[PDB]
């Protein structure tokens, strides 16, 4: 240990309380695809774009019957405080449960902590599980960069495909022609957030595009 | 055992299709894309490997050493090159590990026994110019992966070590459009395993490049 | 296991919303009010951080050092304390440790699983000016602290100390009263545990600063 | 080691001035505040043991049983109680448990060495009708409890169990004023070691009920 | 380690015609098992070539030609197929993918000097009974003697048949094995580089492909 | 166990037809064809010594010193030795290891317990100038082997390392072939076993040279 | 190893130059003479076999089954018993077990080290019709035995058990004389080891029956 | 266990009726027959020693030391020697060796139980000049040895040492004859093993030198 | 182990110049004197034998069976015994237990061995009609025993089993005279050892009946 989950074995079974009430997993979603992602912790930047990103794809991944499921080591508490504050500051209301996964124990069966990148946090994992519960793929991003939301809904879409038709699908596959825009707004950096309260209060009158203290944007 | 993110990348020496390397210490000073594919001389992997090509020198611009693997023999990988070369015109220019005995994929936890106790998974992994493991990536036999989302994962990643910074969500740096064509739709058949069905699949009426990688679309 | 009465104070290092501390190192020659609460966003632990805030003169002038300790990170700690500024116009002037891996709440006792598995109880520590445990008291989840019993228990350790005495039941400095009012008999409704209960919380005519603080009163 | 809150409060039989006990199934039904003291005859103990049976009305009407512990004998006990009697007017209205071989101060963890070896410190434990451990406090030898903050906590446990809320900082059930007089501030003379001693310091002209109990002021 | 005169160890694997139980998918027939290093190397090319063109000649003596190999299922059909491109004959009897060495444990094929990752050039000859009757390892550099092989076959049935024991350089019939200038050109050892194969279809070799050329000593 | 290809030719020291051995240390700088055969005065078992005697100067000249082994005693060697001279009118030119108690022969695999738990198979062993084992054999007891095969494999072997090549299916050096007559054709009767047996066998109209090697035509 | 007088002979199965034996089971109701020599085609024991063959019928007339042994295979045996009558004109009458692996030589304790790691002394074991062991005689690989003293053995043995009654010293059953010839004064050149010293050895002015076999006198 | 030809005779230190020996140190130069008798005053056992003692001069010219051995005691022995000089005026020349605690017997694996858990059997091993067994016999206790083989052994053995030679079956250094005469046919009746049946042997009419040895003819 | 008195008499079965004993079953009802000499044909051994058998009416008539011992054979034994009788005239009337082996005389701890590894000492042992040990003595290869204390010894023990009584130091059953003579001042010459010395002891001038009995008187 720490160890990898297994590619075509059933995804590691755990209880624990979401945002949205407690789960049997993956045995609560049994019929439907899940999308579980870790973010390292609440309140941070990267974490809250991504969080943004993907309550925006919500119905993109409603439609091809896959439930969105989050995961860090905070407490519930703080997961519904977080999330208010993402609806007060962006308008957006998290359509997705939050694993509150305090004591690291479903983060350890995902090989989620990386002592060297944190011995505290998880790192940016995410993990496609299909309809009977199998893990089909997983991507372990570092702290310092946010995921590609297109492209695990790209991995979801040949995933359903491969099982659907029994094909393969090749390289840079999608199922209809199509364009991914990224524009200015996705240029923008992210810097470190503040780590002490009086950092927190000298950040916001440092120049950057804050919606708050954990969250400051600029460009390179 | 899961590989580290933040350590050094697990060490090895192995032969390859441009001779012996050590590994990552002969890539001191450069970033490594490192990959593995299940077998030579099969479908989705020869689109990758086209796909890598055709893109290798945006990983050159960035300073970034690709390197394949397979558990297949050095003799098969050029064979495969060769194969690959007379029926899509593209030359391979990067180096193919041959991990006959598996023990850089055991290393690396590219062997998933319910995907295939002999073949690697479609494992990535970045390593950066310190030889420190700082990405990684794991999909299924079925399923090609996204070379771009590669590229920009390395942009992002040395982008936080120059500036200092993080990187959102969906980041690039610079405004820009990915385009997926009509030829991005083909599906693959999976590839014939006798030596019989090979030569009855070369007459199914599919679009087929060789007798393992044949395409279609589907609705 | 239980702390030990008279004995140095178990010894951490820790993350705290003020930067890192080595206990007791750096607060030789203070005494310390080390106490736990089980979670950030909560609201009994959020009477008692504004209660201490409010007192912190009455803490510094006795040359104590006060500390706060959950199982959050300081990034919800951060979070929490601009809650509570912009909430109660109080700004929290003291740290608040970031015991992530529950390593200082298992030295200290604070754990009881019965309680909960995850969170602190609500345990309160003074500790004196040479490191050593002098008094320790251990609260659940339901049931704020009194602050003022807090005062004067360090009131009575250092009249002890300082005049060679021992102080009786009851025992305070000089004559005083302690006046509760009618905001102290205000109940907490129970924190909302998911987050459209939260949503629905703050819609059902409580006394609410916040989703997850709101007060009535008993029949 | 440390007792569990929420838990089962340890169980045990024991000989007290009121006869056994049966932890706790003699006190189904019914609110404990156990607490310790280090010895009888000893002046801390005398002031508490004096406000708790003042308040012995205020626990009673909140179905609360009161029960003391010390590691002395059940004679000791009882010649402390009618010392306490003769020089206070006050007859202590609860059981106070001999624990001679500290075997439940152990299982309460009541013994800290640096304190002392051979007596309890100043521990107190409210336990439920159930017979669950609900708050505990633990004071060294110097200290003195605060007598109403275990009442105003009792108040505090039952209205969160007959409510199902919980109680903030300085809570109280309703508004009040805790009075501390000019009384409250005396300090106690740490009590003589020696008979010659315990002779002498009736002699030094403190304000003394008895040999072990002399008060100033600072 | 294999031992003579007892049943060849037992196996399934996967093949280029499906998966094998061995013996049993082979009981009443003889059996030649062998093993090559590596599919896309020249000797084992010459030698799948003459097991081939012989291919006839084994089956009418009851026997089943299996190979093997440490190369997934996948190279042997590229290299069956790239065999029939460049020599116009299609290789008509299964080989073995013995991907783990699983196999080539068993039959000690493995040799570490030789190789730790390629079997040597083992062959077994093996009875209709399942029962190993006889063996030969040789080395990564020698090819076989295919018409041996043949030789060693009519010997044991003979044996078998009639009761009777086979002399030195016994034949069942008088005999010519003709060896022609062919047989004398030797094989260049193969390119291990991408770099080196472009480079060797220069360098003035007779190369049916990048990893197959001959000369003359 | 398998004896290792590229590996040191397993070592020993041995009593033969010719005087004490030290295997390999004697025959550094020359090819070594070690061979075992079952018995003395059995029948496969002459007619392949004769045709190794018979190419005895084709090995020579390839720098080959062929050596024979079996678990005979070197007593038993030398009669056979002379039988086959008297018999067959060639004398042995290389030298037959008496390898009593089969400590040779298991090193290098030699005994196979269902082909015969005491005797050797027909195993050889082509080993280099270095004593490197280069490739081998292994015979059942039924089965005479191919003399021009050993010759041409020693071939293959020494033009891979002389050129730096590697040879493909069915090589040779230069153009030939490979004459197999009638005489080739004749089968050998299985030898007897009891001397009533042996006696009878001359009796019985096969074409025998002696008793133990009758040959017949199928 | 000694095999235990009185008790039953060691049992074991073995080939033999007459085909299988189960001994002494296939021996029952016979006495046994059992003895191993060294080594085929070696000039003491071919002096032995003579003689006992020369003597069968008197140990047939005493109910005693000869049977020999040594550890070399059973070709060998045949071929020697072969060599016998064509240089001696004498056919073996009695069967040799091919002890290969030495396991009935060891049962026996026949094998010496010092003498020889591979080879028989020459032991010889005299059994009963019960199958028990009753006398046993180790000689060196030097010094043939004397064939009359193990008739004189058997007889004294036979007639212990007949009559119930000792042997003394030098006991026969009737009056006799046992002449000794000057060809009994002959003795053995050590055998050649070497092929070429076989040869050279025909040359050398003994008076050789054959190349392991030359007689001088001293 | 069984002693080991070719190896130093077994070492042992003992009283003989010659005084105390060191074996077989005291004998080195000298050729030893060792020899071993179940019992004094017991009959084979005097007609071994009659004729030992009476080809004395015979193993003194080969420089053989006789010496004998049973588990009895030295004075028993003296004993036995008296009265064999008594009853057939012969001298004992050579010395015996008494083995009360069995130790050099078990040496020499002379104890067999079947025949006897007390007595040695009828053991005999020459010993050359160097300490080294050379050969032994084990006869049962019916059976007297054959004292002319004892000394053909011998010469056998000085002989093959001497010229480098062996020694065929029946061989003698020179033409010879060995009489047995009609005092060697006569068989030997079981010694009394009772006061009362030694006494009443005396009377049945055997041809008895004394109790324990009485002769008759078959 | 000494044998214990009081205790059953260690039970053996052994050889004897009379034939088979089961010891003690054979002679339940009878008294034993069991005693034990070091060897055959030596000179102390001779004198006791035949003052036992001059006394052998005297142990009869007190129902003991006297019964001797030593490691030497039965036909040692008949020998020795003949050889008494040709050289005293007095044929030995009580068995002689063969013990070749030494296991009984180890189970009566007769082996004593700085007196000797091979003999047993002069040890006897006074057993009753029960078979139980009474009395025991040991005395060394020197040193001949009273035969008259053995029969006073029996005497007082049967008298005391008989009547319920003690017997003191030095009781007999009726007043009596023990008288020794001249012939009982003669010493033995210790056994020659070498037949040599046995031939040269009979030419010395000593009185001897035999060459391993030889008398003369200390001057």
């Amino acid at each position: 240990v720490v160890s990898l989950p297994r590619l075509g074995e059933p995804a590691p079974a755990f209880e624990a309380q979401t945002t949205f009430g407690p789960v049997k997993f993956p045995d609560d979603f049994k019929g439907q695809w899940v999308v579980l992602f870790s973010h390292p912790a609440d309140f941070t930047p990267v974490c809250t774009t991504e969080f943004v990103a993907f309550a925006k794809n919500y119905e993109e991944f409603k439609k091809r019957n896959v439930q969105l499921i989050g995961l860090s080591v905070d407490s519930n508490f703080s997961h519904i405080a977080w999330v208010m504050n993402i609806k007060e500051k962006f308008g957006i209301e998290i359509p997705f449960p939050i694993i509150a996964d305090h004591n690291m124990e479903v983060a350890k069966k995902y090989g989620m902590i990386h002592p060297a990148q944190s011995t505290t946090f998880t790192v940016r994992a995410l993990f496609v599980i299909d309809d009977k519960g199998i893990l089909r793929a997983m991507i372990y991003y570092p702290l310092t960069t946010g995921r590609n939301i297109r492209e695990v809904i790209r991995l979801v879409d040949a995933l359903q495909t491969a099982d659907r038709e029994g094909v393969a699908t090749p390289a840079d596959w999608v199922p209809e022609p199509q364009t991914w825009e990224f524009t200015e707004e996705n240029t923008k950096v992210i810097v470190p957030p503040p780590t002490t309260y009086e950092d927190a209060v000298k950040r916001l009158q440092e120049g950057y595009e804050c919606a708050d203290w954990y969250i400051c944007k600029k460009k390179v």
